[PDB]
């Protein structure tokens, strides 16, 4: 099965280098093309932070495509981090990254890909549950090795440093050297809890979305893996992560929407903790691979 992959720029397809498979920019699109002997799939790979301008042209490319190939092929249109699984299967074995001081997260849950997810260059960028790679401006640095960190996730951070080729040095999660917390600006609290630093998947994380746009209330879960963007700008978000019980409030929530989340959280039953947008505490804002604050 032919896997072909051109980054969209500036409006039209400009071919993506085939040692690049896999690395993508989050401020861009990509148009992926799957050719099997009976049909086509184009999965449109929109970055979190590509331009609406950038979401319009790669529409409008794949709708140039699929008419180049009879009309005949699936379009699926991909939001950075909601890959379905037939796509990530299309990176045989190599990790997905996405992009002079530089920090990437990496995260496996549940099985799906490694995923490598650029992130600010600050302290509590950190999260106790992943594994991270600091590249210095030297091409040396840090892989630094969460709590509850899988192996898989280490194997993903090594392959980052020689994407970057980068000469990284292992430390562990509470036996930093000095020099780690200067590289990121100082050493402040960052991303974690008892459960973020246990590696346990027994109770994984479940995110729902509580809504009265439709006249009822009701609650439905997000499904697959959650991001920053399945969250609502207007309306209220429940985050079951066993320990705790997050209720995230939309800038734009009605005022029911935020008492019938207590109500229903209530019901769901341990604390649970109240959240405003863009006031997300880190033990939150943890269960979400990057998280880019600055985004609204
Ligand atoms: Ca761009
Ligand atoms: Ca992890
Ligand atoms: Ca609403």
């Amino acid at each position: 099965g032919k896997v072909e992959i051109w980054r969209v720029e500036n409006n039209g397809r400009i071919q993506v280098d085939q040692n690049s498979y896999g690395e993508f920019y989050g401020g861009d699109c990509y148009i992926i093309l799957y050719t099997y002997p009976r049909g086509q799939i184009i999965y449109t790979w929109q970055g979190a932070n590509a331009t609406r301008d950038e979401l319009t042209t790669s529409a409008f490319l794949t709708v140039q495509l699929d008419r180049s190939l009879g009309g005949q092929a699936v379009q699926i249109r991909v939001s950075q981090g909601k890959e379905p699984v037939h796509l990530l299967s299309l990176f045989k074995d190599k990790p997905l990254i996405i992009y002079p001081t530089r920090l990437f997260q990496v995260r496996r849950n549940l099985a799906s890909i490694t995923r490598i997810v650029e992130v600010d260059v600050d302290a509590n960028s950190l999260n106790s549950n992943d594994v991270f790679v600091l590249k210095l401006p030297q091409n040396s640095g840090y892989i630094w090795v969460g709590k509850g960190a899988s192996q898989e996730e280490e194997k993903g951070a090594e392959y980052v440093a020689s994407v970057l080729k980068c000469k990284t040095l292992r430390i562990q999660e509470g036996e930093e050297p000095e020099e780690f917390w200067n590289s990121l600006g100082g050493k402040k609290d960052y991303q974690t809890s008892p459960l973020l630093e246990t590696q346990a998947e027994d109770h994984p994380p479940r995110l729902y979305g509580c809504s009265n746009k439709t006249g009822r209330f009701v609650i439905e879960e997000i499904p697959g893996e959650f991001t920053q963007d399945d969250l609502a700008e207007d309306d209220v978000m429940l985050l079951d992560a066993w320990e705790q019980i997050f209720i995230w409030i939309g800038k734009d929530a009605n005022e029911v929407e935020k008492k019938e989340s207590l109500k229903s959280a209530k019901m769901y039953l341990t604390p649970i903790v109240i959240i405003k947008q863009g006031h997300e505490p880190p033990t939150f804002t943890g269960w979400f691979l990057g998280w880019d604050s600055s985004k609204w």
